[PDB]
């Protein structure tokens, strides 16, 4: 396989527009392999990328959500092949470091995620057609683009009758929603769960805190459109701050918990001042926070009381999930209908239009876009 | 028993001196005992409690950790009775409410800490001697006094061999440091610890940690005297941050860990930067950081790359020790000899000498004062 010359949304300043480009895509190297794009989606990460945020290197095609098809590979590609249906990786699973032997984490420490926009061997495989222009790539794998090259670790063969836009919402939000219920805290028969923030995330707790026998699913937004897409994963009662300006989100959890709070809160806005509202929303003494959400800054606050109070506080990437152990069981749940991912998909558009996706996702009745492909002849 | 007149050090304004009055000291009252100290110690919190914090509350008799003999009892005092040697506590054990059936957690919902500086009825069982004054007590039983009144349900009736000083110390920072190495976080056989701070809080974290076979147990501290205490307690590597300036307290933990952290990171400074570094020298994805000391500030702030790390952050009020099943197994080991406490004390004074011993607690070879009292004839 030679160069490809195909079709990416290429940012090339912070803040600047996302412009369709026609850029040339490099054959595989040793442990790549050359991924014909399927379709694509997008969460508030990449919207962060074309900001320059956390790092700003341009010009950067954005884009980690998505699923596509092998077109080639290189060396020692692990047992990939051509024609496998793959969804790109945020890190790997060797199976055989100090972390990965502990069974208590998926932050493997020979895959762990990459933030040089770049392949292993400091290149890139795309560059503009017009130029030679080197772009950076997104996190492991871009997808906002007809073909990416992602190396063999970071990306995972699943069972081809998935469907390709669930499986794109799979690859981030809602799995690391779904798994954060089982692999950052154990949510129990009977128990009880608050869940700030209603999108993929938090749809994806709640539909895990359901599976797992959760009594009471409290679910909080602003947005009283996200109220009724949380009770079809399984919400139970439903709390708008908007709708109590002089109380706390924590004040209004404890109203329905007989004062107590819930024994698993999770942080799913990444707004700064929820964590501490999160907190406040667990139990004293055995309560446990998850804050899954991202807020962009360099600190984040908490209540100095609040490290009197016995609770506990998990840090998490990825919702726990070991993306070669626990991510195909995951998708083994979508396969056989335990969890219902068609609710997500509330948008699509096409690759061509990528610059209307930053506005559909203010829209208070959006929840995942979907960005799909033209074929070439 | 009638009113007993007596001394008792008095704070009157916030940073004001601490000054011995001639107080009365009232009857108990119904599920209240009275206690004839037998010897007293000091920690930060005292001193805190002389400058308003955390609620200024004037005139204040001090004092939190020490023992007394029961002189006399009010009724229904749940088998009590003069003669008994007590401890007081921060806060009860019912053994009846959810939080104590739980069996997970000390945060007791029927005995919690007060803040008040008065009895269960509102009123106080101490007075200025000369005008009748109403005067506050601290937490659930002021020490630096001759005699003192307690709820029946916050203080521990204990062996009576056991040595008053000793008793002094265990009923605050050592038996907080050397429960959270199993109440908080479970230090295992060859797992590796490390300790910020090396007072009597980090010396119960070493000595609990040697005890649970914690393989490396690696002390911080900017005063090289403690490094000589840390090793009496089992202390494996003793690092002095002021030796590298340029390095940070996690790089250099990192160095004597192989570049990893260790399993286990216990937070005794109350430093609010030592929070962050705390996490950073713990594992990620696998590390566990318990923070008891206390910074007085607000809020604490975190470094918010963190909350992708995996790490647990355990928060805690004594250790995680619970006063009526866990604090009587502490003591035991003390009377049995598995700990010996004799290295903590260094510094003995009467109590009419209270004012030198915030000069004393400056001293580099301070670990803990001791406070005594004369008796009445
Ligand atoms: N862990 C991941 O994979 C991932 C991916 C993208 C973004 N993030 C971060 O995680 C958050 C969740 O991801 P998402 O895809 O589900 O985002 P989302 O934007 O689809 O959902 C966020 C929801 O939080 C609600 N919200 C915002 N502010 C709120 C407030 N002050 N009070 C109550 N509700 C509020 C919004 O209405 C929205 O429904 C994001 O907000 C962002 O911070 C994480
Ligand atoms: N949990 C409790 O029961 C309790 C009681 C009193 C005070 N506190 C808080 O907990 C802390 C520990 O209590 P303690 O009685 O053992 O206090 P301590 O003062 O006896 O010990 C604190 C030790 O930390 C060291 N230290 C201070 N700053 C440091 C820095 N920047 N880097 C490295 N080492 C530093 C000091 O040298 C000292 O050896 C206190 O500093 C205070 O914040 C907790
Ligand atoms: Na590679
Ligand atoms: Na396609
Ligand atoms: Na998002
Ligand atoms: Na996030
Ligand atoms: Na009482
Ligand atoms: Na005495
Ligand atoms: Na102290
Ligand atoms: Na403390
Ligand atoms: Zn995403
Ligand atoms: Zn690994
Ligand atoms: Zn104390
Ligand atoms: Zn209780």
């Amino acid at each position: 396989p030679g160069v490809i010359t195909c079709k990416a949304a290429v940012v090339w300043e912070s803040s600047g527009p996302v412009v369709l480009e026609e850029i040339r895509v490099d054959p595989p190297k040793a442990s790549e392999v050359r991924i014909k794009m399927l379709c694509a989606s997008l969460c508030h990460t990449d919207v962060l990328c074309t900001k320059g945020f956390p790092i700003p290197l341009f010009p950067r095609i954005p884009g980690h959500e998505g699923v596509g098809v092998i077109e080639s590979i290189g060396k020692d590609a692990k047992g990939l092949k051509p024609g496998d249906i793959v969804m790109p990786l945020y890190l790997g699973e060797c199976g055989q470091c100090l972390n990965c032997k502990t069974g208590k984490t998926n932050l493997c420490h020979v895959y762990p995620p990459s933030f040089s926009g770049l392949m292993n061997d400091g290149t890139s495989r795309m560059s503009i057609a017009r130029t030679g222009e080197s772009i950076y790539h997104f996190a492991s794998c871009s997808t906002w683009t007809e073909y990416a090259v992602a190396d063999c670790n970071y990306v995972l063969k699943i069972n081809p009758k998935i469907s390709y836009p669930h499986a794109s919402f799979l690859s981030c939000g809602f799995t690391t929603g779904f798994g954060a219920t089982w692999r950052e805290t154990q949510v129990s028969k009977g128990s009880s769960v608050a869940v700030f923030g209603i999108g993929t995330v938090g749809l994806g707790v709640i539909k895990g805190a359901q599976l797992q026998g959760a009594s009471k699913i409290i679910g909080v937004d602003v947005n009283q459109y996200k109220a009724a897409k949380g009770k079809v994963f399984g919400m139970t009662d439903f709390i708008n701050p908007k709708d109590h300006p002089d109380k706390s989100v924590s004040e209004l959890v404890k109203e329905l918990t007989h004062g107590l709070g819930v024994d698993h809160c999770f942080e799913c806005t990444g707004v700064p001042s929820l964590l501490n509202e999160a907190l406040e929303a667990s139990k004293i003494g055995i309560g446990t926070v998850v804050p899954i959400g991202a807020g962009g800054e360099a600190s984040v606050a908490i209540n100095s009381l609040i490290l009197f109070s016995g609770r506990t506080l998990k840090f998490t990437a990825f919702g726990g999930v070991r993306t070669q152990s626990d991510l195909p069981v995951i998708i083994d749940k979508c396969l056989n209908k335990e969890i219902q991912l068609d609710e997500l998909l509330t948008h699509e558009i096409h690759l061509d239009n990528i610059q209307e996706a930053f506005e559909i996702l203010k829209k208070p009745d959006c929840v995942k876009i979907l960005i799909k492909f033209l074929e070439h002849h």
